[PDB]
């Protein structure tokens, strides 16, 4: 359903903290903005990323956003540590069972 995309603009994250920054319209027509800490729902788990966990900048590095050819859409892809210690790539698309509403930003 419905995404931060068109409803917000200025997509912004910091790969040190990890918030996703941008500005949103309200129902009275008004913008503002908003922070959101993935940490909440994003961990490593044995090398890879998913949704549920938490704790992943801690065990990875080089995060970068990317857009596609449609600047609609960014893609988060990030190198994460396995246990034995090695370093692998690994991807995840934002967009999916994630939403904002009009003035407020909470999941779907």
């Amino acid at each position: 359903m419905p995404n931060f995309s068109h409803t917000c603009s200025s997509i912004n994250y910091d790969p040190d903290s990890t918030i996703l920054s941008a500005e949103c319209q309200a129902r009275d027509g008004e913008w503002l903005p908003t922070e959101l800490r993935l940490s909440d729902h994003i961990g490593n788990i044995d090398g890879e990323l998913q949704f549920g966990d938490q704790n992943f900048q801690e065990t990875c590095q080089d995060c970068r956003l990317e857009f596609g050819d449609g600047e609609q859409s960014v893609w988060l892809v990030c190198t994460c540590q396995t246990m034995d210690g090695e370093w692998k790539s690994t991807q995840i698309l934002l967009d999916s069972q994630i939403d904002n509403n009009d003035s407020q930003l909470e999941i779907g």
